[PDB]
RNA sequence: GCGGCCCCCUGGACGAAGACUGACGCUCAGGUGCGAAAGCGUGGGGAGCAAACAGGAUUAGAUACCCUGGUAGUCCACGCC
RNA sequence: CGGCCGCAAGGUUAAAACUCAAAUGAAUUGACGGGGGCCCGCACAAGCGGUGGAGCAUGUGGUUUAAUUCGAUGCAACGCG
RNA sequence: CCAGGGCUACACACGUGCUACAAUGGCGCAUACAAAGAGAAGCGACCUCGCGAGAGCAAGCGGACCUCAUAAAGUGCGUCGUAGUCCGGAUUGGAGUCUGCAACUCGACUCCAUGAAGUCGGAAUCGCUAGUAAUCGUGGAUCAGAAUGCCACGGUGAAUAC
RNA sequence: GGGGCUGAUUCUGGAUUCGACGGGAUUUGCGAAACCCAAGGUGCAUGCCGAGGGGCGGUUGGCCUCGUAAAAAGCCGC
RNA sequence: CGCGGGGUGGAGCAGCCUGGUAGCUCGUCGGGCUCAUAACCCGAAGGUCGUCGGUUCAAAUCCGGCCCCCGCAACCA
RNA sequence: GGGCGUUAAGUUGCAGGGUAUAGACCCGAAACCCGGUGAUCUAGCCAUGGGCAGGUUGAAGGUUGGGUAACACUAACUGGAGGACCGAACCGACUAAUGUUGAAAAAUUAGCGGAUGACUUGUGGCUGGGGGUGAAAGGCCAAUCAAACCGGGAGAUAGCUGGUUCUCCCCGAAAGCUAUUUAGGUAGCGCCUCGUGAAUUCAUCUCCGGGGGUAGAGCACUGUUUCGGCAAGGGGGUCAUCCCGACUUACCAACCCGAUGCAAACUGCGAAUACCGGAGAAUGUUAUCACGGGAGACACACGGCGGGUGCUAACGUCCGUC
RNA sequence: AGCCAGGAUGUUGGCUUAGAAGCAGCCAUCAUUUAAAGAAAGCGUAAUAGCUCACUGGUCGAGUCGGCCUGCGCGGAAGA
RNA sequence: ACACAGGUGGUCAGGUAGAGAAUACCAAGGCGCUUGAGAGAACUCGGGUGAAGGAACUAGGCAAAAUGGUGCCGUAACUUC
RNA sequence: GUUUAUUAAAAACACAGCACUGUGCAAACACGAAAGUGGACGUAUACGGUGUGACGCCUGCCCGGUGCCGGAAGGUUAAUUGAUGGGGUUAGCGCAAGCGAAGCUCUUGAUCGAAGCCCCGGUAAACGGCGGCCGUAACUAUAACGGUCCUAAGGUAGCGAAAUUCCUUGUCGGGUAAGUUCCGACCUGCACGAAUGGCGUAAUGAUGGCCAGGCUGUCUCCACCCGAGACUCAGUGAAAUUGAACUCGCUGUGAAGAUGCAGUGUACCCGCGGCAAGACGGAAAGACCCCGUGAACCUUUACUAUAGCUUGACACUGAACAUUGAGCCUUGAUGUGUAGGAUAGGUGGGAGGCUUUGAAGUGUGGACGCCAGUCUGCAUGGAGCCGACCUUGAAAUACCACCCUUUAAUGUUUGAUGUUCUAACGUUGACCCGUAAUCCGGGUUGCGGACAGUGUCUGGUGGGUAGUUUGACUGGGGCGGUCUCCUCCUAAAGAGUAACGGAGGAGCACGAAGGUUGGCUAAUCCUGGUCGGACAUCAGGAGGUUAGUGCAAUGGCAUAAGCCAGCUUGACUGCGAGCGUGACGGCGCGAGCAGGUGCGAAAGCAGGUCAUAGUGAUCCGGUGGUUCUGAAUGGAAGGGCCAUCGCUCAACGGAUAAAAGGUACUCCGGGGAUAACAGGCUGAUACCGCCCAAGAGUUCAUAUCGACGGCGGUGUUUGGCACCUCGAUGUCGGCUCAUCACAUCCUGGGGCUGAAGUAGGUCCCAAGGGUAUGGCUGUUCGCCAUUUAAAGUGGUACGCGAGCUG
RNA sequence: UGCCUGGCGGCCGUAGCGCGGUGGUCCCACCUGACCCCAUGCCGAACUCAGAAGUGAAACGCCGUAGCGCCGAUGGUAGUGUGGGGUCUCCCCAUGCGAGAGUAGGGAACUGCCAGGCA
C-alpha cells in the first residue's frame, strides 16, 4: 500500500498550510516505506540548525522477509527550497505552530516524499 | 389479569328483611392449585406487527437508533415452563 | 457444590474462600443542558440610512525586509495605547 | 552618544472610515440664518503683491472689544439634459508655494495639464425610536508642520412601531 | 534440484527527488588571507641581531620591553 | 471481414438526432452562512471534444477517412 | 544461345528376376461390426405353494384394588407387541488349520452371524448384450463380463515375435548420412551383386603446382594472473596544526612502462600428416566411371591414436580416424 | 667413534620480575678469564639445583663425513 | 467329467436323559464307506497329558486354554428410561 | 439389514428421518421410430429426481466463476425473402472501335427474421470458494482492531497431532521397569469445519486401536502318549518336466553369478530313507517399466457428429371484422445563424400574380408551439396586398416548380395487435350401434379449435450416445528443455563431422541505409582552452583503424565494404558459358549475350544492401494480363500460360479444414533394444588407513588430539553406467539354520601412556571360543528398561519363501 | 656516360620510425593573388584558377647514425608420419620431417622505362 494519510493528527492539531518536501532516506528505510508498518506516533519536525529534521518517525527496518537495516528512529532531514523553508520556520513560532507529519508516499519519479503542515486546535 | 353484540355454563361480591346452624374461627412450615410476557412441545392458523435475517441510509466507525423488506413469534387447541 | 423440578431454555434450594471500609436511604449550595415553564432588554421586528462591490484615507493578519520597534486579538483587538 | 535607515515595505486578506457612481445633481452668479471653541515662542486685521498656495508691511486684541471668520446646506436667477456626461475625482506629468537644520526615502498645500474604477452594489451586515437618524457646514486638542481620525458645536430635518 | 518475483511508481529515458545540509564551478563588491606595491604620514630610521617577563601553566615566537646588561603586555584553564 | 456502438478536464460522465454553452460533479483555492465549527452555498485553474481532410457565417456535434478500443457473428495459405 | 529431341529397332511369344492389385511367405492378437442363441447359474420383479425345535423378554391395551373433595397417582393381575433377546432345522460366511497334480475348478474340520423377517424355500412367469438387473461391488446375466455366448464380415489388422525344408561353385556387405507423428519402420544416397559400355579410367610412389592455421610455440593484436617501481600527486598514523618538516606507514584515485607464465568462442609464428592438382614408370584378373536388373543395411562392439562429456571414473557416453 | 679429562667470567645477568639464578616469560645476544665453556643444550628442583651436553685437552692411530647421478630391492600392503 | 467328503423341495418322527427336532446312548431299519498285510524312524496331519513360569510368543493372545446349566441373592458408569 | 458367487463383510450400500427440486394428471419421468405400457386404476398428505443419513444441539461468511430460475432497452445472429450493382448471351446500330433493347442466365446480397450468446436480477441442504501481503494493544509474543490486494468473500460454532499432522516418536500429562501404539491435554490445523453436513450421543457391531483379570505349550523349551500317513510286503498304477549327458568342490575365466572353460583339489561301482543350498529349479511368451503412429472401457469447457430438448419459416391451415407500426403516393402545414421593414431551407422560372369564381383589416371557434408568433373554416367585412427596395455571404407570403428538414392528415403497400364466430384438427368427457368387447371403427353430443400436434427446412442446446485425436527427441519414462534458420568453438592446418557439449543471434530493417560520380577518414591518450566532468564541442600533438560496419559471431574492408554530397532507379526484363553445394525437392555464385536504363568528360560501374540469418513445399482458391483450350457450332463458364496474393502448416519436408485426458477394472504384440530387485563394471561419494605438522595438551606437536593441505586401501554406503535376466532371478523385516572375513566387542599375549594402585586411553599381535532378554514400532535401525566377561563390524542374491511367516 | 631531380612502375620493412647533417640554377615544395572556372557539410585549409616578390622554415629528397622496427643462422629444444616398446592420463627407442622463441649476425633498401637540369 504505496501511499498512507495520518489517522494520528486530524483528531489531534489542526493543518494551516501544507507543504510537501523530499526526505533524506538511506535505502533500506526506502524498503521499510514500500512496506508499512511505520508510524507517526509522536513523530513531528524540527529545525535543529537552520535546517529541517522531522523526527521521531519510526520505520520498521523490513518485515515480511527483512533483514540488516538501521536506527529506526533516526533524525531524518527535509528538503525544501530555501524560499519556501524560511517561511514556515518563521509561522512556527507565531504563538504556537507545529510542523506535523501528514502524509508520505513516492512521487511520479518515484521518489517517497513527506507532506508536512502547520498544527494548532487540541 | 379481564373491554364489540348475542345465548349457554359458571365463581365471587353487595344490599333488605327475617328465619336456621351454634364458635363450626383466625393464621398456616410442609402440601396443593393458579400464575403476565417471553420460551418449549404436538399440531392448526397466519392479515397486521415483528426478535432473527436481507438490503438501504447515518457515522470517524454504526454488527444501533431511521428507512424498505421479513422468519420465529404474536392467534387457536392441547401439554409444559 | 449437592438436591429436587423441567423436553429444553432453565427454575428452585443455596454457600465458602477471597476482597473492600465502606455499600445504602432521605435530605445540600451552586453552575451548567443541543431540559421544561414564566418573564425582561433596540436581543430579534416596522422603518430611514449604510458596510459587504469601487477609488482612496487608516488599522491589522500576512508577506517582505538588514529593521520593517513593543503592545492590543471573538463580542469587549483591527482610525486600539 | 551620533549618522543614515526602518516603523510609510506590498501577490495578497480583513476591520473602521472617507469620496462617488449624480438632476432631491453638478457649475457660474448673486443673496439669506448659526452654535461652540481657541489665541503671545499666539491669533494676526487692513494695505499692497502673486492666478493661487502664499509673501512684504502692519493695527488691534491675554481679549461679550481684537484676530482666527467671508458658516454650508438653503433661496434667486442662469446653463447642463441622463452621456461614463460640464457626474466622478483616483492616478501620473510639469511648475510652484509655507513649515522646519533637513521635505529622496515620507509633509501639507497651490496652479496648469491627465480624467482609473465606479451607472447605487452577493451571502450578508451595522446604525438609529426625535430634534433622533439622515444630511450640511464650524470649531478644539495633540502639533514647527503633518486630520477622511478623535473630541466638541449648531443649521436643515424625516420614516416607523401589530 | 528446477520455475517465477524482488534492488526505488512513469514500459528504451534524457537528471524535476524544485528542495536542505554538504561538495564542485563561475562572477562581485566588503573584510588582508581577497591582494599587491609604497606612495600617502613621520625622523634617526631600519633589519637582522641578542636577552628577559603577571598565585601557575600553555600559545601568538608572540602582545610588551630593555640595549651592552634587566622591568611591566592579549586569549584559554585551575 | 462486417454490421454496429463507443473516445471530450486529474479520473467520472452530459452535451451526439437541434448545430450555436464547452459544461455536471469528486477532488484542491478563495469567498460566503454561525456567536464559532460542522453541514449546506457559490466562483473559478483545467480538456486538438482522439486524429487529419472537409462543406458553414461557425463546428465536439452533422459529412470524410482513417489510427483505437468491444460486442458479436464469421476468416487463419 | 539454352532445354528437350533428331545421329542406338521394334514387337509377340516362352522361361526367369522385380513391382503393382489381390490373404500375396506361413502361423498368432486384444479388438470392431452383422445376425441369431441364452435369465435350467446368477441379479431384480410377478403369480402360486411351502418352512421357522426349544427357551426369553413382557410394549399398547384391559380389570380390580388402593389413594384423592375429585384428577393425579400408584399396585397387583391381565394382555401379548418387537426388522426384541438366547438357540437347532433353515439362510448366511467372520477367524484359523488342512487342502493347493484337492475328497472338491472354492471345499472339510473346529469355532462364527441371522434365525417372525427388508426372513427363507419349491414350481412357473418377465426383463437380452451398449442391453438387462444391481440395498452399488463395475456385482451378476450358465465354472466369464469395464460389454455374454454362437455363427458370419474373416485369411480383420499385426511397421511386432517366431519359423522358413536338397547340393556344389564365384563375389560379398551395412550397422553411415539425409528425411521421416521418425527413432528397433521406411525412403533416396553411400557400401554388395549381376550385366552392357567407356577412356590408362583408379590406387601406390617419385618429381612438380597448391592452399592451410592443427601440434608445438609465442604474448605483438588481444586477455587473464603474479611481482617491482616512477618524480609527482595522493591517502592514513605518528610529534598535533600544520612541522606546511621529518619518519614509518600499508593505501589505494585520475592516463604510467617493464619482466615471467598460459590461451576452446585467439596469433605480430607455425609444423608433421592429410588433402587437391600435373607429369611419369612399375604393379594391380578394371581395381575406375556411367548406365541398367536383384539386394541387404540405416541396434554396432572392442582395441590404438586425436578429442567433447564424466572424475583423462566405467566392459560409460558422443564424434574423427585406423 | 670410543674412552680419561675440562665445561667458565660480568653473570644469582638488567628486567611489565609475588619467587627466575640460562629455560613458555624479559630484551637484546653483547660483554670479562682460559686449552676451550653457550646471558644458553636437558631430564628437569621450593631456589640455591645434582647431573649430561654444544665447545676444549689428553688417549688412541688411519681413515672418516654426507650431498649429487644412476641400477635392483625394502616398509607403506586389511575381506569375506 | 468319476461308484466324487460337494448341491438337491416335500413328507414320516419310537425308548431313556433332556427345555428341545440340541446332544448322548438305543429301537425299527440301514450300514463298516471296493486295495489289504505288517511295522511302530524322522517329518506332517489330527488329538490326549505336562514340572516351574504364565503372553515373556507375535505385526496381533493367531491358535489354544478358558467360561458354559436351573433357581434364589446381588449387580456400577451411563441412559433415548 | 445389504455387498465384491470364487483373496475385501467393512468405516462401503441401504435405512427410517431431513432438505432441495420437478410434476395440475393424456402429470413429471421411464420402455417404446410408433401404437402402446409403466408412473397409477394413483391425483400435490400424490408421484419422480437429487443430496444427507436415527436422535440431540445445530448448520456461519461469499452469487464473482459454473449451473439453474427469472427479466429484458440495447449488440450480434439461421432458414426465408431477393433490393441494388456487376457479368454472359444478341435483335439492332455502327463501314470499323465498341455499344446494346427485350428475353433467358451467372453472380451480388440490401430489407425481413425467433431463440441463443453478450447483458440485468435472483439463487449455495445448486456445483463451488472461505486467501494473501502489510499496520496496530504496558516487555516480549499474539492481534479483539484497521488498511489492502478487486480474485465473490476470507472460517461462526464446534472440533483439532485427527480414519485428516508433512517436519513427527511434535510437547505436556497418564498408564509401563521401559509405551513410534493408547488415553487426556495443548494449538504450530504443512492440508478439520457445518446436509460433498459439524460436534455430540444411550444402544447395536464375526468393525479399527489400547488396557486388565482368568486362562493357558503362544512362549522360556520342549517331553511323553493315542490315532491317519510317511517306511516294508503284496495288487493296481499316475503327474508336471525333459536338446543330449559318462550330471563333484574350489579359485579364476567368460554374454559379466560355471557340473561342463583353465588351473587345481578331491572321488572305488550302485541303491534306500531323509533335508531343501544350486541346477538363475517347474508352472504362466512379466501384471511393474518402456515401446507399437496397438486395443478397449471411463472422463471432460478435447475434435467432430448425433438421438433428445428447444427457436423460427413453410405445409396440413377456417369465416367475419377492429385498432395500430412502418414504407410509398398526392396532398397541405415546416424552417425563431448576426446587421434588418421579420419564428429568411436550398437551389431555379421569376417584376406581377392574386382579389368581385367577391380583398384586406377588424371578431371567435379547432390548432401547433422554445405561449415568440402562425395558419385556418366560420364570419363582420367590403375592395386590396406586393419587388430590387438602402442593409443580408445569399431577397421575397409576388407566386410557381422538382425537393430535404419536421410535421399532419385521407389513401396505397407491408407488417404486427385485439374481438366475434367454426368447418379442418384434438379429445385418454358423455352416450349409440357393430358387440354380451376396457381394443378399434362409425355415429350423436359436449369441450377445445385453426391453437395444439406432425412433416420439411432452419439457429441454439446436446459426453445422453458415437467415432477418434491427445507428437518426437530423451543417458528408462515422466517433469524441465528442445524442434526451422544464422555465427563461433569442439573439428584432429581441404570439405564434412556427434552429444540434454561451451557461447551468442534470426523470423527484420532501408526507395536510401539501393545505383553511380566526386570527395572525406576513425578510436585511445597527452597539452591547452567556456560551462564540461574519466568521455559532450573546439586547438594542437601522439596514435594509426584498436574506430566504424542498421543487428549475433566469424571472416572482410583504406582502392575503403567506414563517412558526405549531386544526379538518379541496375532493388532492371529476357537469357546465361561455367562452376559451388546438396539423397532429392532445392540453394548459391557467375562472366557474358539482347533490349532498355542511371551515374561518369572518359576507362567504366550498376541485375539491390561488406558477406553469411531475416523462412514455408504441394494442394486449394483469389486478383491482373494473354482468344492457348472452349464437349454440335458462335460466344461463355471452367481449364492452361505469365505476374501476384492467402499458413508461428514454429513439432518449421509442412500426417486432418478440424481434436484433450483417465485406467489400480484393465487388455494384446513386443523388449533385458529400456526402468525397479539382485549381479557385473566403476569407486566420485562413503568407510578404513597413512603423509605433512601449525595448533590443542599447565611446560611439551605426535600420551590423547590436530588446522590447512597431500597419498592411498576396501567394495561397504549415496551414486554413475545399462553388460546378464522382462517366453518371470518373488521385494523389506521377523523366524529357523547358518558360513566366511578381521578393520576384535569379551577372554589371551604385548609397546607407549599425560600408566602409583584400582580403573582407563591408544597402538600392535591374536579369529580358539563366546558374544542378552525386554517396552514401542512392520521395521532393519533407534530410543528407553534391565542384564552380561562382552552384548563386535561386516561378507554370503543388502545368506536363508521348491524351508516358515505375510 | 656522371651528378641531380620529377613522373610510372617492379619490389613490398635488410625498403619503416627516430635522431644529425644537408639542397633550391633547374625540378619539387611551401609561397602571391582570387572578381572570376571550380570549392568549403564553416573556412581559398583542402579543391581550383591567375601567377612568381620570398623561402628552403615546414614537407620533400639525399647523406650519415644501430635508439626502436625489421630480416635472421648454426646447434639444441618442442611437435610429429611410419615401425616398435614402457612404469601407457604420459613417455622411450629406430627412421623421415623438423619448429616457435632466443643466440651469433645482417641491416640506414635494391631496380626498369620516360623526362628535365648541371658538368
Amino acid at each position: 500500500a504505496p501511499v498512507l494519510e495520518n489517522r494520528r493528527a486530524r483528531h489531534d492539531y489542526e493543518i494551516l498550510e501544507t507543504y510537501e518536501a523530499g526526505i533524506a532516506l538511506k535505502g533500506t528505510e526506502v524498503k521499510s516505506l514500500r512496506a508499512g508498518k511505520v508510524d507517526f506516533t509522536g513523530s513531528f519536525a524540527r529545525f535543529e540548525d537552520g535546517e529541517l529534521y522531522l523526527e521521531n518517525l519510526y520505520i520498521a527496518p523490513y518485515e515480511k522477509g527483512s533483514y540488516a537495516n538501521v536506527d529506526p528512529r533516526r533524525k531524518r532531514k527535509l528538503l525544501l527550497h530555501k524560499h519556501e523553508l524560511r517561511r514556515l520556520l518563521g509561522k512556527v513560532e507565531q504563538k504556537g505552530l507545529t510542523l506535523v507529519p501528514l502524509k508520505i508516499y513516492f512521487n511520479e519519479r518515484g521518489y517517497a516524499k513527506v507532506l508536512l503542515g502547520l498544527a494548532r486546535g487540541k
